[PDB]
């Protein structure tokens, strides 16, 4: 089999076979050297004596609230720490990208199709012995088994950072503009070929489905008019093609840019409100800029709202997530003097360790009613009927589930919690630990210090074996929270990075870009650098509800 | 009309309309300020008594040939100052990329459409009053006069600098792998979605073509055998649609990477030539790596190949052009402390400064026979008639024309040269000393200084009235050239720095990518780092001759 089954190169080096039974380590720029590049230089030797465990980090962050709160109001001070948060780890993630699914070894194909998601690690080997490599078992154990045991939700246990239907909806919704799985080639693949924060999501993918979205007229989006309330334009309307049961009525079909949107109310709550957004925008805009025509007004539009977006996803919904008191500061200028590429590949492992679906109560609570999965799903009626403002009211006081501690995914999207595990396995998924040790974390040693706990331990145990076979993706759900955490220490150490990347990465936060002039004005420019949750509700939402990502 | 028509903003200020009658300058990390960027901060002041002009900089790497003597010798210095050479642009390329032909102002559909050459400039607004704005007059002169005076070949002019048609073919072939302009769209668009040196004009734009030109055995190409000599394969075997007139034999036409390559013998010289080195590098690598299957091998010696560009390009290519004693070097390490982008987007004025059309001679002058355009067009018999060593002894002998300096047009390629002029006024492309300034170049005060000369500025005088209303291309053709050289100083200011961050920008070059194990090992990593055009040739051309850029 292939000499690098057992990925026996440590410390991020690369493994390169040299004959059919052996291999070689290449240890450039490690930091470590010999045949599996585990002796560590004397400059490394310092760097590791130094170095505080991502628990300890966390310990500080989320402690000594007095003192964060005069560090958040002194500007000086907080971008400072706001520049070390942004660089404290600079090569975590390969940009350029290098491995796929199909490509376990650096490519010009791997490099230049965009249809793939990249890969943090490369695939294990069709030829190896075992499915992680040459540890465990012939065959990992059924994925049926591994869900029902440790995933399964018996109890409803809500999240102890307060997160609510808000949070769990934006999550959603602003994912699934970079998470677009081509089902037609496979899990490896997307069809979002922008690779971030575009807002395909909202104006369309392609240019033919945006201009069938657009009204060509003071650059807004297409609406329609229900009740006195804006809503986003039909499927009969504009053509654009949409993902509906056949026993959808014409006049429910709402068009918007992810063709699975009317999937869920939650997600059509923001597609609303998204557009409103666009075209609140273009009159602000307009009234700047009289002389402009559509398409100006349309594509700064565009740029405002992808700033709009990026500094709620930092200053609002990652300050929520990370359960830090020092405020989180969206300000690209902090990387104008630092090393930093301007482009973005999103990662098939960030994909899938975006599958919380733990974070799904077991009915949807809006107004008296408690919606059931099968009463909400596909059901644009009840967004209609409540209506955006009683929809927000709802949804920001429903608190949502605990998505790391085990057992708590919903048994209603059951067969896509097992598709999670049956995918990561097609797709040749590598194991927790070796994740971890990607990730400058140290692996478990066993089962029982994953969960914190003995009792799914004691199940996973059985089923695996051994620790070092563990899937990344199960061990996600059942690993041991932090204190009164919604997630481990694997969902945050992995997560995080590729989001910033995600987000500044970002073309807009890049100094030719990061202008006044790029957004319009001053004006335009305020519009990004002011956005929060709360204003978008505020200024789109009829009444002005009040609205956060806690309960 | 527009109110940025006149180009107001200096110094890299970007202009936007405030009203129907108004702008606003941005002068954001310009270093200026003012209502046009004209006023210097403190600091910018003391840069621009500092800075060396483009032409005592020249003067300096032309001259003084035992100072570079010492320079070239000593590794470390000539890192050093190579270092100083790819660093000695911070921000002239706008990466990523802003404008194109559609878009005077940043948007997404401006930096996401791939199929857009990017633009240095943005384009004059169409309601301008004039070609270039406010100044010149309502039509630019007519371009068949303006071609027919001063840029059409009287007596054919010699290179001063020596470079051969081993070097003009070479210039043709590579850079025709990301100038593909995409006609059926318009002259603003491109068919290279790669942006970059990808080598599809040789492996082919798109995965399809890909596999018919591949073997499928030990990551090899398909080739045939003729006289006991290795070429490409025909598009009968291969499927692969190329460019041919219909009475072109089945065996002559050749199937390569590019479309276009069958137009000349001389571009089939190094289509040849290049196909060779691939399986032979295919060779080096399944020695080195008996396990490896075909598409590893495929994959790896793309890799290789295209690091050899590179390398070439850097260390003969521009080293020839540049005139320089020092041996520029091709190192992506001294690039790993810096602010790099490792990204690319052709821009379209790069593709036409690019526009060498004077380098092409009266005949192609193969051992005894000297043919005429007509006869050496699509006629890759000749090739085969005199062989690949005759090709390259006698291209290495035979001297290519002067591009700058004027009046060296072929007449041949007459309707090539007006179709750059006429294009480029589709493209509404900005005047010659936009260019300039926009490149920290003085704009020149009269066509004399243009020119150096008197005879063709006041043919240019009469045609264009005001110097700075001067178009770009056609300058290019006539600029004085550097004492003793090929091109005159716009050519050199805003070639350079396209080029090296096309070359550079490439993610092997990334450190990333930069490792042994990238390209099969120390094996194939020294294939890059010894390559020359001198190796390329000795290694794929029977008998080794003796080759160079310079006669
Ligand atoms: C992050 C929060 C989140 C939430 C709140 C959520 C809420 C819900 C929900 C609510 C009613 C339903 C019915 C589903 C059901 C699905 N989800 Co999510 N999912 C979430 C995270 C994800 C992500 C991330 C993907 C991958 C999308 C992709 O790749 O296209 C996903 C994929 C899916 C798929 C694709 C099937 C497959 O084979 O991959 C289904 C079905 N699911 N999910
Ligand atoms: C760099 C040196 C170089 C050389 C030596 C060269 C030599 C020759 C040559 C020799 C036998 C012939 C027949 C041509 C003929 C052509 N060249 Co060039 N060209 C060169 C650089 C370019 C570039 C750059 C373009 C534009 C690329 C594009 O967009 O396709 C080009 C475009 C063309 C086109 C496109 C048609 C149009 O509408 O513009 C033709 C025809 N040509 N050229
Ligand atoms: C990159 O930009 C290209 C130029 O803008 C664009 O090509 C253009 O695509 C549009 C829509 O696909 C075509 O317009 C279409 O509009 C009518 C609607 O009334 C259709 O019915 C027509 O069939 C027509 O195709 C433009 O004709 C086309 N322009 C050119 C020069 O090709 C690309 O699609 C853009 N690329 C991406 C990935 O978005
Ligand atoms: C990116 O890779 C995918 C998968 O290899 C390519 O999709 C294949 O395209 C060929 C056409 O040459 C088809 O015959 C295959 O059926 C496709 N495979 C799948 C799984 O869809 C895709 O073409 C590549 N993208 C580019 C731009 O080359
Ligand atoms: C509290 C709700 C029951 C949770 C018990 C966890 C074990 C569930 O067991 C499984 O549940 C699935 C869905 O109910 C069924 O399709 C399976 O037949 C059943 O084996
Ligand atoms: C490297 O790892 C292999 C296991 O893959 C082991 O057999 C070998 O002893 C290791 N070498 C060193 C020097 O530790
Ligand atoms: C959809 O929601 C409405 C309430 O607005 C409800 O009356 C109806 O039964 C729901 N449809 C299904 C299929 O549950
Ligand atoms: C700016 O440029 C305009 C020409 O467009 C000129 O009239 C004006 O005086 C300039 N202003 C300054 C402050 O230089
Ligand atoms: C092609 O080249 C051959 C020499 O090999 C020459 O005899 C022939 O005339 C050429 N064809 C044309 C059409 O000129």
């Amino acid at each position: 089999h292939h000499p690098c089954c057992s990925n026996p190169c440590q410390n991020r080096g690369e493994c390169m076979s040299t004959g059919f039974d052996q291999y070689k380590c290449d240890c450039t720029r490690t930091g470590f050297y010999g045949e599996n590049c585990t002796t560590p230089e004397f400059l490394t030797r310092i760097k590791l004596l130094l170095a505080p465990t991502p628990q300890t980090v966390h310990y500080i962050l989320t402690h000594f609230k007095g003192v964060w709160n005069i560090v958040n109001n002194v500007p000086f001070l907080r971008s400072l720490i706001m520049k070390y948060v942004l660089t404290s780890r600079p090569y975590l993630i390969d940009s350029p990208p290098t491995y796929n699914v199909h490509y376990g070894y650096k490519s010009w194909e791997a490099f230049s199709n965009l249809s793939y998601y990249t890969r943090a690690l490369p695939p294990v080997a069709d030829d190896c012995p075992t499915p992680m490599g040459v540890k465990g078992n012939k065959e990992l154990p059924d994925s049926k088994e591994v869900l029902e045991k440790v995933l399964l939700r018996r109890e409803f246990i809500p999240d102890p950072q307060g997160s609510n239907m808000m949070f769990a909806f934006f999550a959603q919704h602003f994912t699934h503009q970079f998470f677009k799985t081509d089902h037609k080639r496979g899990p490896g693949f997307t069809r979002g070929l922008g690779h971030g924060v575009d807002l395909n999501h909202i104006y369309g993918e392609t240019l033919d489905r945006q201009h069938k979205l657009r009204l060509f007229k003071d650059g807004k989006l297409k609406y329609q008019v229900i009740g006195g309330e804006v809503y986003p334009p039909t499927v009969k309307d504009t053509q654009v093609e949409m993902i509906y049961p056949p026993h959808i009525p014409e006049n429910l079909q709402f068009a918007v840019g992810q063709e699975v949107f009317g999937l869920v109310p939650g997600l059509m709550m923001y597609a609303t409100i998204w557009l409103r957004e666009h075209n609140r925008v273009c009159d602000i805009l307009k009234q700047e800029h009289p002389e402009w025509g559509d398409e100006q007004l349309f594509q700064t539009s565009r740029l405002i709202l992808i700033g709009e977006t990026i500094k709620i996803v930092i200053e609002d919904y990652v300050q929520h997530l990370s359960g830090y008191h020092f405020k989180l500061k969206f300000d690209p200028e902090l990387l104008f003097n630092q090393q930093f590429q301007y482009q973005n590949r999103i990662a098939s492992e960030f994909n899938t360790l975006y599958h919380w679906h733990p974070l799904l109560p077991d009915t949807f609570n809006i107004e008296d009613q408690e919606y059931s999965f099968k009463q909400f799903l596909y059901n644009n009626s009840i967004l209609l009927e409540h209506g955006l403002t009683q929809f927000v009211e709802s949804f920001t006081r429903q608190i949502a589930g605990r998505v790391a501690g085990g057992r708590n995914v919903p048994i209603a999207v059951q067969a896509v919690a097992k598709a999670s595990i049956d995918q990561s396995r097609e797709m040749k998924y590598q194991s927790l630990n070796e994740y971890r040790k990607r990730f400058s974390l140290k692996p478990y040693t066993s089962f029982e210090e994953l969960t914190g706990e003995k009792e799914m331990a004691a199940e996973l145990k059985a089923l695996y074996s051994d620790i070092d076979v563990m899937e990344l993706y199960p061990a996600l759900l059942v690993e041991k929270p932090r204190p009164d955490a919604i997630f481990g220490e694997t969902m945050v150490e992995l997560g995080a990075p590729f989001s910033l990347k995600g987000l500044m990465g970002n073309p807009i936060c890049s100094p030719q870009y990061w202008k006044p002039s790029t957004f319009g004005g001053e004006v335009g420019f305020k519009i990004i650098n002011t956005a929060s949750i709360q204003s978008l509700i505020c200024n789109n939402v009829k009444g002005c509800p009040f609205t956060s990502f806690n309960v």
